[PDB]
């Protein structure tokens, strides 16, 4: 085995779920820290997960789990959380990402990172963010589902191994509100963008092939009879292993944005995290023209959910950030 | 790292819960590229293929089916959780026989086959027969009661869990499995110098025991459903071992024939590596008290074996 990457704590939130327990066994195989605390609510179904935990037999692993958020978030320098009417469901998970925003501060405002799963990733990402007092640059939301199910659908339409379809990107928001940024990927080194509207990537399957992105998670569920939890714990937990100076993560992940022409957000963006946290690169230089306006077509949608969110009192005014 | 072997890895059961955090974990351990996933769960199963796609795993050649002819060919690795109470047994039994037919038939070639649905005594064992496969190529999951008597030793001494060294059960699993206490040290201390004293009383010492043998009741309390993510991992630990990887020296089930404990299928004292499986000599196996025990658990597992022979389903020991 490797040695372990930190002896700093991580804390998972959200631990007794599928998705949660799911990134407690990846956390541990990827052996990231021997102190991995579970936290969740859920007491009886959060013994059930550390018990399973226990008995893999982890090397030097030093398990600790817990319903007391004050003892979860103590010592805690990594923190990830799948801890989540239409406004009813929204204001729901923008108050628990304000809590746990407030959590954050009063028990580890030295915290190193923190990323956020639960949706709407743009509202419980920046609610969190504006709540824990962090830099910009400590927190990420899980962005990355988008391309690789258009890496996934793209390598099926082709026929050829999945690694072989190289830079699938979208950036922007999620599912419907995805900007595709085809001219970034290519396909067994042909680009992309000289395979759309041919004989082997008609304009209908390509809208098709898209289409089957944008209702990736709803396919898991009728597939599965669930919502999926080993991709979204996966990626979310090789994110963290980035963030704690580990291997590089190498697809799109939210972070906040605040630039001309796309001010005071979180959008997927072309990030890397490493342990100086996430930066994002120039968004005036992402992929062409036309991309971009599909990408602020996705930022306007953003935006508007971020004021109902203001509007709730929750994210203060804009000029009081 | 790179890639332990391109040798083709088929496992089946891959539409369940214990069998899709299978193929999370072997893409993560970089066993093969060329992972197979069989169920006859197709819908089940596409929907565990898509999620792992979508986990990105750089290199992987992912195909799964509901064929078990496609999953069988080339494949020189396999791992099974497809699975009255002589019912369960009979139809467990004759699944573990088409396992080892098909095997047989599609990949006799085959390096190593683990077994890990219930009971895993009969299914192993009858798998093996099957398959036409040599002793050292067959086993079966078997180390849980050996992870959960760790467990509950640490929690007991409130020490860190790897500090509780070489807790060891033999035998069957559960209710007939066989505790040897003398094999194990807590951080240091022969567990056997422990028990019966003020730091662990002999009432408390039997009550960790029944911790261990309800520990998949245990869990299915605790989760609401049966035990996936262990039995999962500790399997796929085994094949990496199978597979030329870190060795394997958790107990696993495997074939033993010798004088007190003919022909059966046990958790041993085993050593998994590229070879396949081997185990230790029984007479040396801890005091004499506890191989009495072991011999127990063998009587149990003996009688067993002899239902299955009755449906036919065993040939005769003589006809071995």
């Amino acid at each position: 085995s490797l040695s372990y990457l930190t002896e700093e704590k991580l804390t998972i939130v959200g631990a007794a779920g599928m998705i949660g327990s799911n990134m407690a066994q990846t956390a541990a195989m990827m052996r990231l820290t021997p102190n991995l605390c579970l936290y969740d609510p859920f007491a009886v179904g959060l013994e059930g997960v550390a018990e399973e935990i226990r008995h893999c037999g982890f090397e030097g692993l030093n398990l600790t789990f817990t319903s007391d958020i004050k003892e979860a978030l103590t010592d805690a320098k990594y923190i990830v959380s799948s801890g989540g009417t239409r406004e009813d469901l929204l204001k729901g998970n923008a108050e628990i990402a304000a809590q746990l925003g407030k959590d954050i501060k009063s028990y580890c405002p030295d915290c190193k990172h923190v990323i956020i799963i639960f949706n709407p990733a743009d509202i419980t990402g920046l609610v969190t963010l504006i709540y824990s007092g962090l830099k910009p640059s400590q927190v990420t939301t899980l962005a990355g589902l988008d391309s690789t199910r258009l890496q996934s659908e793209l390598a099926k339409h082709f026929g050829i191994k999945q690694s072989l379809v190289t830079n699938t990107r979208t950036y922007g928001g999620h599912g419907e509100q995805m900007a595709v940024f085809a001219s970034t990927a290519k396909v067994n080194g042909t680009p992309l963008t000289d395979l759309i509207g041919t004989d082997k990537l008609t304009n209908e399957q390509w809208a098709e092939l898209k289409q089957r992105v944008v209702k990736g998670g709803a396919n898991i569920i009728k597939l599965r009879g669930r919502s999926s939890f080993q991709s979204p714990s996966y990626v979310s937990i090789e994110m963290i292993r980035a963030a704690m100076g580990g291997e590089a993560f190498r697809w799109p992940a939210g972070c906040y944005v605040n630039v001309p022409g796309f001010e005071h957000i979180m959008m997927a963006m072309e990030t890397t995290i490493t342990k100086d946290g996430v930066k994002h690169s120039d968004i005036n230089q992402l992929g062409n023209e036309a991309e971009r306006a599909a990408l602020k077509e996705s930022y306007s949608h953003l935006a508007k959910l971020r004021d109902e969110v203001i509007a709730m009192g929750i994210i203060p005014a804009i000029a009081d950030w």
